[PDB]
């Protein structure tokens, strides 16, 4: 215990940068943040995918810390979609990425501008998104997403709740982005740009990661599982869509699945997160999804003025 002191200098720190008192750094090219406000996941790597796809005119690249990582240094884990590096030395979501965005180029560093840096050297682009940006100040961003979740709005800080800064911090945010609509829908309104998100549940991908047609699923129980940073909404998902779930496994958040062994005649069902530890195994699939945001044209013109 407690928790009381942790807000004191998770206040105490914003309010230095709040006055200017510790450096924010700026890349000469234009920085999205995407973030959040708690731990436990909160659709940032979905988001990030998305805008990606919002860019495509654009040398897009994603800089990331890599949580979990096997290697040390500042890494480039993709170039324009060429992996350089394993999952387990990007980190899985760096990796996730990577994966799922063949046309973008993927950073890992714990300093995001050291990274932003060593790109610009190497792999010229002309966007950089952070893809778990909200708190780390010290590098300049020209529009700061913040994603937040209907849990979140009764949560409390650290280590008591799941608040990694308290709420009054949606202050600094330029736009909002309301998660996790399709199974914990909410309405937030602050007068700030705000963006309703929906995950549309679409498709099943092999572990070759190449879609397959749901009659797989049909009059089969499956095994599912996940490592996620919450685990429940997935399993809530599967129950929503009708999934046939006759037993279901949680992992830890970035399980690394050392220990798995597939019993034979069995199907699992799994994330994509998961998946990328799981390739080739045989009677493995993953639920995948489309990203919808309302207001796209709002939301575009939003993310265009940063190029001007
Ligand atoms: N209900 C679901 N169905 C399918 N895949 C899911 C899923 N929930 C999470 N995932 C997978 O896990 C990834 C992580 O998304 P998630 O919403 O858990 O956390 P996140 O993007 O906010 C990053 P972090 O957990 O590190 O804060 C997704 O990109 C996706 O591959």
């Amino acid at each position: 215990p407690f928790s009381y002191l942790y807000e004191k200098i998770i206040n105490f720190r914003n309010t230095l940068y709040d006055k200017g008192f510790l450096k924010i750094k700026k890349l000469p090219v234009p920085v999205i943040s995407v973030g959040n406000l708690s731990v436990g996941g909160s659709g940032k790597t979905s988001f990030v995918m998305y805008l990606a796809d919002l860019l495509k005119d654009k040398r897009v690249c994603i800089l990331s810390r890599g949580y979990k990582r096997k290697s040390k240094g500042t890494l480039i884990v993709s170039e324009y979609g060429n992996l350089k590096v394993s999952w387990e030395e990007a980190g899985d979501e760096p990796y996730l990425m990577a994966k799922l965005l063949p046309h973008v180029s993927v950073v890992a560093s714990e300093d995001r501008y050291k990274g932003g840096l060593l790109a610009l050297e190497k792999l010229s682009p002309e966007v950089f998104i952070l893809d778990d940006g909200f708190q780390h100040r010290k590098l300049h961003r020209d529009l700061n997403i913040l994603l937040l979740k209907k849990k979140d709005l009764k949560d409390r800080l650290l280590p008591a709740g799941n608040l990694r800064e308290p709420l009054k911090e949606i202050r600094r945010a330029d736009a909002l982005v309301l998660t996790y609509q399709e199974v914990e829908p909410f309405e937030f309104f602050t007068g700030k740009p705000t963006f309703k998100m929906f995950r549309e549940f679409c498709c099943l991908l092999n572990s070759d990661f190449e879609e397959v047609p749901f009659d797989i699923l049909k009059e089969r129980e499956v095994i599912a599982f996940s490592g996620l940073g919450d685990n429940g909404q997935f399993r809530k998902v599967l129950k929503n869509l009708g999934i046939k779930v006759k037993e279901f496994m949680s992992f830890p958040d970035h399980y690394d699945y050392s220990d798995f062994t597939p019993e034979e005649g069995e199907i699992y069902l799994t994330t994509p997160k998961d998946l990328i530890k799981l390739q080739g195994y045989e009677n493995v699939f993953a639920l995948n999804f489309k990203v919808k945001l309302e207001r796209e044209e709002k939301l575009k013109k939003l993310i265009y003025r940063i190029f001007y």
